[PDB]
């Protein structure tokens, strides 16, 4: 019985968490490597990434290759939970205009942490 709030929150900027599975377990913070799965999709439901069978991604919170959206919501994630994570433009692309992913692009992360070390 541990209140976690399994609704829609809000982080820095605009960035919502949906925690779609009670996970506890250890907090994910900068400089830690966290090994999750997760499915990258569009706000109209384009899939364009995604990783789910058989596939850890592992990397580490402080690093300058994954956008701010990642960097900041998955800070306090927890192995064994999954939450779906709605990055507005500004913490991600932001005014680029990438092929399929244009500026004002709201993407949409199903992530769970899998692993932590």
């Amino acid at each position: 019985g541990a209140m976690a709030k399994p609704k829609t929150k809000l982080l820095e900027g605009g960035i919502i968490i949906e925690d779609r599975v009670t996970g506890k377990g250890p907090h994910a913070k900068k400089g830690t490597r966290v090994g999750m799965r997760y499915v990258g999709k569009l706000k109209n439901g384009k899939v364009f990434d995604k990783n789910t069978k058989g596939k850890p991604f592992v990397f580490k919170l402080g690093q300058g290759e994954v956008i701010k959206g990642w960097d900041i919501g998955v800070a306090g994630m927890a192995v064994g939970g999954e939450r779906r994570i709605v990055i507005p433009a500004p913490y991600a692309y932001g005014k680029q205009a990438l092929p399929g992913i244009p500026a004002n692009s709201e993407l949409t992360f199903d992530v769970k942490l899998v692993s932590m070390k």
